[PDB]
């Protein structure tokens, strides 16, 4: 009777609810797009993040909620877009002739059409990921909030000549800012999100990714501590990274205990360089990227420098100590396909030749060689005469066949003189040199850290994994130099036998030979050499780890290692700036 | 008329109400210590600060005025090298030194630095005491005195870690002034630091445009368009600055200048040089080491007198020196004596090749690990494997004789300094921005931007010619007019008169006194011709080429000098909130026990 006063308390509660709802923060799902404009392809990366809008606080992204939903299809790389445009508008073999770059300004719309074909494929792919991975309720939130796009180019067009690349970016941004209105997804960009990223930045962003995913980087009490003097330190040591991609290799490490460096070495403070907001703990990080050290890049330059040395090249046969006994290939830097019959199919197509980028850079018709002897000498010391036409620039002279000798020690010594410690810097490395480091050997010589290191890159990992699979390395392997050189010496001493089931690697113990592993021994020599240079440093890393991925809260990786998560964080963490660019201006800045 | 007496009382209330509502102006002192190649000298400035209720305190940028540039004390290079002489031992330039061992002498480096800082402090205080009245001292003393000690070309190429450890010591000394005087000096790692050659040039570019009223944020100097973009009312001007050890070339790019990927231009706002409320500009800024007055004089004699075309029988034939002029074959400091004779100082520290020969050493990691740098040293006739004494020596040379051949002078300045085969040593900064040399600057980038030429000798070049009427008052930068004039003056004869030595002009054009400052002035006339030719070769031409000793400030007299000093102040003071936090909130009180 007087117990139906619960009705009174129901009405008061309906009011109380309605008021909490109008005073609290509200969470909403946002999609973010990072377009990886790499050396071998242009690829979309679709992320999902949780946003929160608070009364009198605006809207912000929860950094720990960032997750990769899908990395899409491998489309045309930017170098191919640009070189196809030059092929049609400057004429064929523009690589071997002087070109009047001014005259190319009359072909900007034609470049726009070239760029349009690629962007339509990427948008189509991005929208399919978004349509297939999201429910209807999620799509409402993602479609309403707008979709920030971050297209960044790396090593592939980093060394591109003249004004062409920077003009392409202008076209790419206009293309992104005008998506099809049909799908409903509001993609948008600006010159801060869509731009070429320097090697040092590519390196800094992969360092931010690693530390974020591994929970070493944070500003909350769980990941950091404020001392009695108001300085915020991270609870766990920030880890450094070595990433070996398709065309370049990055070496990034934080400097421990506020170390004193030589004046020539340029370290970067995360706060002063506006990489990380002031609320995050401070760090002085060494970040250096080497062109010609990526997987495809180093393979073309290694063959060309090795097979130009009379200790290796004799009577038409180049003896390659980095290749297996029984392995044989055509004397070229062209893409290798290991056929089912055991034979090595060397691709003749100039675009697919691994020396094409270097030979394109190394031309007297490129103002960067034409006006600078230092750059010409760098080319010539890597056996590329810039005066010769493109076809002979990439040709291995007086060489018909390359024969594998499977001698790991000779491979290590060759990787050392050619790639790790060359007499002159490898071509197109002014960024590294300006930082104080001409080569890899100089890195751990001038700067060293006790910071733990993570080695990344497909082939960097396959080097260690293969040796672990054959029980040549312990599963707990932690970077022991002698233990790796002994394992690789054994694996690399293997004979290639051609059987009914194809080419096999025989171990005294067997695995099949293929296009991914035929030259894995070169990467093992690169790892050995790098560990040796790391072990000679004044300060040695606390540990070294090879990780394919980093597990998230649910024992499953939230996102991939690389620069993509880092580039997002570098924008989203600057709360005031992100709110104005992504939400205040937003996609509506494009209403026309 | 009691209605009048009540109005006096209402007036008394209004006056006090106005006072607690209005903004209040107060005087502040700002110190810029120029740690240059030749010396370390103070620069005392005054500015008007203004505090407004609920708005804090700020400096009126236009009120910035130089009171005095102080005495020329020891350069940071000398302090560091003197320290190395004592703790790494004598002749460390010719033997390997373990740099790790030198950390045990860090307190001793603090003592060396303390001697210099105390001389600069006594000079700064004497300058203030002499200019300020008793009311002005009270405001200046209460407010705190920001100090900006910046190092340029002299220690830009200093080896190992030495210079950066020195900076940490320097800031500690500045943050602990003599309490006796009452001037509350203070610094931080943002104000006191080595400045790059690019920063050095950008700061000089800011000073020119600030003082000349070209750079502004208000309606008088700027204009906001229908698309909300703020434009400069007048074209911003570029600067060519020639110092003691380096030379800077700075010019804004006029949209849309075609830039290659290799050429890295600076956006003022994006690069946090100027606040966002200021008009945007994309600026090419490049500095060249060995192009300064002293460093280029040393390098020039080395390369010229190691050339078979000029060196024969122990006589080096110098086309840049006057006919009848003679000196001993060394890059030492020249003193022109009353008896016509030239006295060359043989002290190693006074030698103008010392900084280059010190950089160019097989025991310097920048040479021993980098063939690139070793070859730049060798291309300039310096063998880094040799002792310092033979690295500074012009081999098989006793006498340098002047030939007064202007065209031959131009030819050699072009070859050695302007367009050398390899970049001149210690120029990784220039090369990283896309430029190996001065010639490449106007080739890869050029602007229609008006250009101003600055430097002691740069000005004397044009002035000397005008004085003997070989150039017009209206000389606008004509290469052929200048090359004609300089050819006549440079073919002058050295005549010894009762009053002293004289530079006698041909065809009875007159004469002038011969001294230690003008004996090699033709080298700079040749450098000017060379620079104007490269500038004229550009796709875009500077609207005008001007030479200025100083910029006339409001009320006739100049408010400050040309150089990077005003610019570094503005680089800090213009960022309102951040300057308020650093200057006024934390202030000299950050230093309290």
């Amino acid at each position: 009777d007087a117990d139906t006063e619960k009705r009174i308390n129901v009405g008061k509660t309906h009011l109380q609810t309605l008021r909490n709802l109008e005073t609290r923060c509200h969470d909403s799902l946002q999609a973010l797009v990072v377009i990886d404009a790499g050396s071998s392809s242009t690829r979309t990366n679709v992320f999902l993040a949780k946003t929160r809008s608070c009364p009198n606080k605006g809207r912000s992204i929860d950094p720990d909620s960032i997750q990769l939903i899908r990395e899409g299809k491998r489309f045309t790389g930017l170098r191919v877009v640009l070189e196809e445009w030059l092929d049609t508008y400057a004429g064929k073999d523009w690589e071997s002739r002087p070109v009047d770059a001014r005259l190319l300004f009359q072909y900007v719309p034609q470049m726009h059409e070239g760029a349009k074909k690629l962007m339509q494929l990427l948008e189509e792919d991005t929208v399919a990921i978004l349509d297939s991975q999201l429910n209807e309720e999620q799509k409402v939130q993602v479609k309403a909030l707008g979709i920030p796009v971050m297209l960044c180019s790396t090593a592939g067009v980093r060394d591109f000549h003249e004004w062409y690349r920077d003009a392409l970016f202008v076209l790419l941004r206009h293309l992104i800012n005008n998506p099809s209105p049909a799908h409903g997804y509001k993609f948008f960009t600006n010159p801060f999100w869509t731009r070429p990223i320097t090697g040092a930045e590519e390196g800094l962003f992969a360092f931010i990714t690693l530390n974020h995913l591994s929970r070493r980087l944070g500003e909350d009490p769980a990941r950091s501590m404020i001392d009695e003097y108001g300085v915020k330190h991270s609870r766990n040591d920030l880890a450094g990274v070595v990433e070996v991609g398709g065309a370049s290799a990055q070496i990034v490490f934080p400097l421990q205990e506020g170390t004193v460096l030589p004046s020539s070495v340029r370290a970067v403070n995360l706060q002063r360089e506006r990489l990380l907001p002031e609320r995050y703990p401070s760090a002085d990080v060494v970040s250096v990227s080497f062109m010609q050290l990526g997987m495809a890049s180093s393979a073309g330059l290694f063959l060309k420098e090795l097979c130009s040395n009379d200790e290796f090249l004799q009577g038409g046969i180049c003896s390659n100590p980095c290749l297996f006994k029984g392995f044989q290939q055509s004397c070229s830097a062209g893409e290798v396909e290991v056929r089912p019959d055991g034979s090595a199919s060397v691709n003749e197509d100039v675009r697919k030749n691994r020396l094409k980028p270097l030979a394109t850079y190394c031309s007297v018709h490129n103002p960067e060689i034409s006006f600078k002897v230092t750059n010409e000498m760098q080319c010539r010391e890597n056996s590329i005469d810039p005066t010769k036409p493109l076809a002979e620039r990439m040709k291995i002279e007086n060489c018909s066949i390359i024969e594998g000798t499977g001698n790991f020690d000779k491979c290590v010594s060759q990787v050392e003189s050619i790639l790790v410690a060359p007499k002159l810097p490898l071509p197109a490395n002014i960024e590294a040199a300006s930082s104080g480091f001409e080569s890899v050997d100089q890195v751990f010589r001038f700067a060293s850290s006790t910071a733990p290191m993570f080695i990344t890159g497909r082939e960097m990992l396959a080097s260690i994994d293969t040796l672990k699979d054959h029980r040549l390395l312990r599963s707990d392997f932690s970077g022991d130099v002698e233990e790796l050189a002994e394992a690789a010496r054994e694996f690399c001493s293997s004979e290639v036998i051609i059987r009914t089931d194809g080419p096999v690697i025989q171990l005294p113990g067997e695995q099949k030979l293929n296009s991914l592993n035929f030259d894995l021994c070169k990467t093992m020599a690169l790892t050995v050499s790098l560990l040796r240079h790391m072990a000679a440093g004044e300060n040695q890393p606390s540990f070294i780890k090879w990780e394919k991925s980093i597990a998230g809260p649910d024992g499953k990786p939230l996102a991939d290692l690389g620069w993509q998560v880092g580039v997002i964080l570098h924008h989203v963490l600057f709360t005031e700036e992100w709110g104005r660019t992504a939400y205040e201006a937003g996609y509506s800045h494009n209403l026309e």
